[PDB]
């Protein structure tokens, strides 16, 4: 099964100047919890935004250049990227925007972190039709010491 996991600011902003315009440890924990023991897939600039694989996970990145790296599996499209996962129950897509867009029709579940902050960004999460998803899980958290802005964790499923 395919799923997308993302942190969304106000009006769906996900990134600015090859980075994320916030720092939330709670959402980091949520990310780590739901991406654990699952394979992850990302685009080039995101991989380059990290530069180091996720521990004990099968890391897959999508591109049009030769693998500049041997510690990760390189793929050039969507359907063979799924075949690059094998016989798995759940596949994780962690970004970014164009990957989100291409896999959103493929995705059957959405792990969304709703960040309550309006901030600046060049990249957005694909507009999904709220007609197409329903919320099975909603967990709201106000901002605190470690968390600069409030946030709400949500799990969506297709219909
Ligand atoms: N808040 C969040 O949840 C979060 C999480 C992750 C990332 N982000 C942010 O979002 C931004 C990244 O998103 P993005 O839209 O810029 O890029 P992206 O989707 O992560 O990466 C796209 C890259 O992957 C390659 N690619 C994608 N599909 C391909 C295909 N079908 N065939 C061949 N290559 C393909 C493309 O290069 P080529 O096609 O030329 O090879 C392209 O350069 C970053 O700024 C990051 O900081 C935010
Ligand atoms: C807030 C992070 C985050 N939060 C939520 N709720 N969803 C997400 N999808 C992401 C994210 C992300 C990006 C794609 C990412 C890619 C990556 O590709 C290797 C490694 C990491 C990462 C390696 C180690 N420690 C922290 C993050 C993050």
């Amino acid at each position: 099964m395919i799923s997308l996991i993302a942190a969304l600011a106000v009006d769906r902003v996900i990134g600015m100047e090859n980075a994320m315009p916030w720092n939330l440890p709670a959402d980091l924990a949520w990310f780590k919890r739901n991406t654990l023991n699952k394979p992850v897939v990302m685009g080039r600039l995101t991989w380059e935004s990290i530069g180091r694989p996720l521990p004990g996970r099968k890391n897959i990145v999508i591109s049009s250049k030769p693998g500049s790296d041997d510690r990760v599996q390189w793929v050039s499209s969507v359907e063979e990227a799924i075949a690059a996962c094998g016989d798995v129950e759940e596949i994780m897509v962690i970004g970014g925007g164009r990957v989100y867009e291409q896999f959103l029709p493929k995705a059957q579940k959405l792990y969304l972190t709703h960040i309550d902050a309006e901030v600046e960004g060049d990249t957005h999460f694909p507009d999904y039709d709220p007609d197409e998803w329903e919320s099975v899980f909603s967990e709201f958290h106000d901002a605190d010491a470690q968390n600069s802005h409030s946030y709400c964790f949500e799990i969506l499923e297709r219909r």
